[PDB]
């Protein structure tokens, strides 16, 4: 599914993402925007290290989900990477929360540092009623 901006903002809020571990909804929106264009079936194989990024937040298989084909990987979210390719983002949200419980927080995603960190992200949630 390709979410529309405000539709996604409310979906995330409903799933408890607003201010989760101090991360505003606008930040999560900026992440999803740059990671996948709000696309849940988005995928990216990393030929360099044999891992694959999955879903709306482009979560990596080396440490977060199991796809069975990434060498010496871990499954911190205890989910099949397939769960991150669903139209329903509940599982992706649970995993995204798992990611930020670690030291780096929202900084785990380099795209966030590149396109959201120290930026004006107010625009991502404006007019959405969140």
């Amino acid at each position: 599914k390709v979410f529309e901006r405000c539709e996604l903002a409310r979906t995330l809020k409903r799933l408890g993402m607003d201010g989760y571990r101090g991360i505003s909804l606008a930040n999560w929106m900026c992440l999803a925007k740059w990671e996948s264009g709000y696309n849940t079936r988005a995928t990216n194989y990393n030929a360099g290290d044999r891992s694959t990024d999955y879903g709306i937040f482009q979560i990596n298989s080396r440490y977060w989900c199991n796809d069975g084909k990434t060498p010496g990987a871990f499954n911190a979210c205890h989910l099949s990477c397939s769960a991150l390719l669903q139209d329903n983002i509940a599982d992706a949200v649970a995993c995204a929360k798992r990611v930020v419980r670690d030291p780096q927080g929202i900084r785990a995603w380099v795209a966030w540092r590149n396109r959201c960190q120290n930026r004006d992200v107010r625009q991502y949630v404006q007019g959405c009623g969140v």
